[PDB]
This record gives structure tokens, C-alpha cells and sequence, in this order.
């Protein structure tokens, strides 16, 4: 993927952001978002080691920590989610969380 870079990192938050989007093309799988969730939040956080910026880093930094604990609750977890009738499919979080990381970069380098 080159040398994991923002425009890798953006790609890899697109590309799962609409693995989020086919969970209602036809079911799709709550691994999918998952799946390519943590690859993501690994390039990101790879790809900060290369912030100039510093103080300024935290910021989109702290963005991608976001992303980790989204996908960790968005795993499976015991029951606190759905304990099985109920399920709410509405991954919004995890839109909010991707346009932040990806909102700070722009208009850090």
C-alpha cells in the first residue's frame, strides 16, 4: 500500500465505511466494517509516527484512538448490545468517528 500515508489511511476508512453501507445491501457482515476497522486504525496509527505538526498531533492521533474502542464495542460483546430480540443496526458512530480523523489531517499538514 505504498508507505502508509493520510490518502492510504482514507482510502482504508472509505473502503470500510461502505463495508458499513453494505450491511443493508443485503446483510453484508458486521466483520466486514470490523475486519477493515482495525486494518485502518493500523495504518493510521503507523502513519502518525510521521506528524510533524506535534502538539497537533494528539489531535488526529487521539482521532484514530477513537476508531479503536468504536470497533471494539462494535466487536460482539456479551450482551449489553443485543442480548438477542432487540439488534439496532445504525453504525453512525462509526461515520462520525471517521470524518473527524480524516477532518483533522487536512488541516494539520
Amino acid at each position: 500500500s505504498g508507505a502508509i500515508t493520510k490518502g492510504v489511511v482514507l482510502d482504508s476508512t472509505e473502503a470500510l465505511c461502505l463495508a458499513i453501507s453494505r450491511n443493508s445491501e443485503q446483510m453484508a457482515s458486521h466483520s466486514a466494517v470490523l475486519e477493515a476497522g482495525k486494518n485502518l486504525y493500523s495504518f493510521c496509527v503507523s502513519y502518525v509516527d510521521s506528524i510533524q505538526q506535534m502538539r497537533n498531533k494528539f489531535a488526529f492521533r487521539e482521532a484514530i484512538n477513537k476508531l479503536e474502542n468504536n470497533l471494539r464495542e462494535l466487536q460482539i460483546c456479551p450482551a449489553t448490545a443485543g442480548s438477542g430480540p432487540a439488534a439496532t443496526q445504525d453504525f453512525s458512530k462509526l461515520l462520525s468517528s471517521v470524518k473527524e480523523i480524516s477532518d483533522i489531517v487536512q488541516r494539520l499538514e
